[PDB]
């Protein structure tokens, strides 16, 4: 294949989600949906009476569901969060101002999302394609927690005053806004809960969101495919416009990202209504795009496979990454996987390479790494592979406490 | 050793928890604490201004923290939950009446509990003895979800009308109250989120909870040790009194329970205050009990080890149970454990034996088992070990859909 495309839809489930799902199904592909459950509560200020129907249809159809937080951080856009807050923030347009504030509260929003999903669909955990507790994406933010060495933030994603399309707006990646700094902490809290987070390469959207009637300004299928072609293997998160969609320190050429393109779009752009004629104009674009992307030799996949699943009978080179039971592992030596050689916290063939900061078993630590353990922070003084008896609090050779 | 004692403390963290912890530490034992985070919000109606101090002290001292739900189900004791609800329910004493109503909301209370703990102590996931997301116990309820074949419920734990001690109160284990039925669904929901739950063998309690000043009438250290000796290998959950603390269908002689006694008590019974002189009278009892228990050849352990942890080097017999990363596994073949042979979803040496009902990989299913998959129920038609290709919806020779 020329490469792998990951279609990711954000900010559902809403009414328009239903027809998007039908189009994917007709096109013979699976996508990943990053949902905000407040639409199930009827308070997300969209046409969303069919929210639960959409949720069920996505899972019944085999699409992957991931976590985009409960309320899309709207609680940071208003003084007091309530049933009208979505409408209030829509009135002001202040979604990317002060978007992140208290990182502990903001991270908790991702757990609340799961509570609400499991309330409206009590059987949701009986679906393997429900990945709401493993896969996440932060509102507004092109940020990544993929492996121990594949992590990077969207350093201009959100603002402390002006919107990115407003005159006089300035971002200094070397000195991120307060909101961005909080978003980085959220990333880290989620990673320690076992989440991976992923951003995107290309966004099927208007030029920017200051743009009026945005649903009417989506790129056509063929030029969008051209844009995808340009993204492939060109470190798109660093070159993408506008500036608040950038991931500045994205690890260019990192092997896990080779021959892949992650597409962001939004369910609500496929609705005929207050944003334009989305369903009439954009659903056929999505249909056509899938078609011509396959002809060009692309295949489509989901974010639960972005990091490839460990597979018996596959030959791995040393340093290759696999995903196993929601945890990332890195091959210690080149070898062919056997049934009883699976990655684990004691495997000789793999080390845990999750993007977390809490001290963890079977991790190859490097000098300078900082770990959290029993409420304290330790510097790795001597590079080593962690094991159960070498805990930071009692191994003075390996770890030095800060500070 | 004669046997293993598991001291389990319910309903903390409160002020009284602090000196309890000091006594455990002085006695050189570790214990398991089943906490309700509403005390950290200051609304649990106890002396709890030192709640956070207590939480931190328990974790710094190596004790295990388990999940007892956010509010101890007090939301089902009042018409509308708020800051006064603990006090309101303490005024009526209706805790065991309608204690469980909507199992989905009641289970969510356990998740809310973790949000609150991780809010007041943001570094709490850095403690390995934090087991809030793995180990639980239901308020009021001697209920168990340990393995696929070790599961049982407290069939008279809570009522649909009167207090258990009241005249007129009737309990029929063959026709459990609605509150009990709801609590059973709570167990199943928690199990499907990967929780184990455990009840207790003996309860260090007042003579009777029906009458005032319960802290004063706690059994002395020596006679309590005799209660423990008597409970050893005697299936105490079936013989325990009163009827409301019983686990009627507890699996007598089940292998994981051999030579073990789980003790229940409550932190608040060790406080000088509204329940009596608990600190003055009962702390010494606990100090003595630990001393003489050890002297009699008992060891003390924590609930994270109740199901023994898989350990490299140890030799296992076919049929033996281990715990590995919060998941219960059962040995397929007798062997000595090696580094590369951790139990998992692909191991040929172990099968998954978690107490869950959702279809799960690498489970040894038997004819008659019932599983949930993608929102539907299936009956196992022929015995087999589950694997990725053999999903219920595609294997009608192995599974039969239930209408
Ligand atoms: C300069 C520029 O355009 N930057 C783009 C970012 O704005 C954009 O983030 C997305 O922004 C839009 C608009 O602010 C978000 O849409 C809002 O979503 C909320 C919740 O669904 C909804 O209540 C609002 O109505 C809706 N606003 C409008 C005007 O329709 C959208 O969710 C943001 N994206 C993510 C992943 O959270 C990013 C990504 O498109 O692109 C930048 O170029
Ligand atoms: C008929 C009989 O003896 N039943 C016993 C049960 O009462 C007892 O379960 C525990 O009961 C106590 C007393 O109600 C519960 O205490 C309450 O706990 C809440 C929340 O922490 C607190 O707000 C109330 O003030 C407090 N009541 C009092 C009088 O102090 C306690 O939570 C129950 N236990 C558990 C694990 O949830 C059981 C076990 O001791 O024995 C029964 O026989
Ligand atoms: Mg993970
Ligand atoms: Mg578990
Ligand atoms: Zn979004
Ligand atoms: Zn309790």
């Amino acid at each position: 294949p020329k490469g792998t495309i990951y279609l990711t839809f954000s900010d559902g489930p809403v009414n328009a989600s239903v027809e998007v799902i039908k189009v994917l199904n007709q096109g013979g592909v699976k996508a990943t949906f990053y949902f905000n459950a407040w639409h199930l509560d009827g308070i997300g200020d969209e046409n969303e009476d069919r929210a639960l129907e959409a949720l069920k249809l996505a899972l019944d159809s085999g699409h992957i569901v991931g976590n985009h937080s409960y309320d899309h951080m709207i609680h940071n856009c208003v003084e007091e969060f309530g049933p009208t807050s979505g409408a209030d923030c829509n009135a002001t347009g202040n979604h990317q101002i002060h978007s992140y504030q208290d990182p502990v509260r903001d991270a908790a929003s991702f757990e609340q999302n799961l509570i609400t999903l499991e309330k409206y669909l009590p059987t949701i955990r009986s679906y393997p394609n429900y990945k709401g507790y493993e896969l996440a994406r932060l509102p507004y933010t092109n940020g990544w927690r993929v492996t121990k060495h594949f992590q990077a933030d969207g350093l201009c994603a959100t603002s402390d005053n002006l919107k990115p399309w407003e005159p006089g707006y300035v971002c200094d990646p070397a000195n991120p806004s307060n909101s961005v700094k909080a978003s980085i902490q959220v990333q880290n809290i989620l990673a320690n809960q076992g989440y991976q987070t992923h951003g995107w390469d290309v966004d099927w959207a208007p030029e920017n969101w200051g743009i009026p009637m945005p649903a009417n300004s989506l790129t056509e299928a063929v030029p969008f495919l051209a844009y995808v072609d340009k993204a492939l293997n060109s470190c798109s998160p660093t070159t993408i416009e506008p500036i608040n969609s950038k991931t500045q320190e994205f690890p260019c050429g990192t092997p896990l990202h080779a021959d892949k393109v992650i597409v962001l779009t939004h369910d609500f752009l496929f609705e005929d209504g207050k944003r334009g004629m989305g369903a009439t104009q954009n659903l056929p674009k999505l249909a056509e795009f899938i078609r011509i992307a396959k002809e060009a030799g692309y295949v489509f996949d989901t974010m639960d496979n972005y990091t490839p699943r460990w597979s018996v009978g596959k030959t791995y080179q040393a340093g290759e990454y696999v995903l196993y039971q929601g945890v990332v592992y890195k091959a210690v030596i080149s070898h062919t996987a056997q049934q009883d050689w699976a990655p684990s916290s004691t495997s000789s063939l793999w080390t845990n390479a999750d993007p977390a900061t809490n001290w963890t078993l079977n991790v190859s630590y490097e000098q300078g790494d900082i770990v959290n353990y029993k409420g304290k922070r330790y510097l790795v003084s001597v590079p080593h592979v962690s094991q159960q008896d070498w805990t930071p609090d009692t191994q003075n050779t390996l770890f030095t406490a800060l500070e």
